[PDB]
């Protein structure tokens, strides 16, 4: 099973992310025009609504009704993919295998939005009021609706 | 249940289409910058893949494995929404109630693509080799991935 998203937003950041699944989902692709040598929050948001740009994507995809965390944490939203790393050229070469994402069933991310943020995800580990909501990762630099691919 | 798509392409045509369902799906919205006083083919295509613009959307969404027809015809693809009409200003005010579309289940269009074409859909009623495939409606002026909305 395959899905894909084309990310764009109110910023120069752009990329293409693929999702494949036989089991874990493999997330891959390149996101460009980001800050160099950085860590940036990467999350599946609930709605595939791009009518108000990335803002209409809503909160993190959270079908289990829990709080925000790192991708590897015990407590995390299904949509929490942690921070991705950019190189000196501002490119994030995304490569993630995640067992909470799915492309089928009740936890499917098809028709939702993948978002790359302007800041680092704080992993739900601060006293900031957005920490347990979103990781306080700042603006949504780019996003794309997750669609079924061939 | 609600879904939404933002349509853009390699043309000036742009719009926002909503889909609502309790039963039939109601399709509504405005598509702008089209030719004036025209009829233009409007279809759900199989893939929500915008990585090669509208071209990567693939063929008409066709889970029942049949041939192309008008929205009201006996023989039609599930994705066949016929022609929409534009006014003198090049605006299509889309308003359709369709019983073959769905936002849930095996025939769900979530994560697929809605496409507006540059030409009239021939309704599967000509000898053109694309008639039974697509209605020979010409270029894909704009398209959008269909996402879950609030
Ligand atoms: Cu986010
Ligand atoms: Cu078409
Ligand atoms: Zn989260
Ligand atoms: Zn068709």
């Amino acid at each position: 099973i395959k899905a894909i998203a084309v990310l764009k937003g109110d910023s120069p950041v752009q990329g293409v992310i693929t999702f494949t699944q036989e089991g874990p989902v493999t997330v891959s692709g390149e996101i460009k025009n980001m800050d160099a040598n950085a860590q940036r929050g990467f999350h599946v948001h609930q709605f595939g609504d791009n009518s108000n740009g990335c803002t209409s994507a809503g909160p993190h995809f959270n079908p289990t009704g829990t709080n925000h965390g790192d991708r590897t944490a015990e407590v995390r939203h299904v949509g929490d993919l942690g921070n991705v790393k950019t190189d000196a050229s501002g490119v994030a070469k995304v490569q993630i295998s995640d067992s909470q994402l799915s492309l089928v069933g009740p936890h499917s991310i098809i028709g939702r939005t993948i978002v790359i943020h302007a800041g680092e995800d704080d992993l739900g580990k601060t006293d900031h009021p957005e920490s347990l909501k979103t990781g306080n990762a700042g603006a949504r630099s780019a996003c794309g609706v997750i669609g079924i691919a061939a």
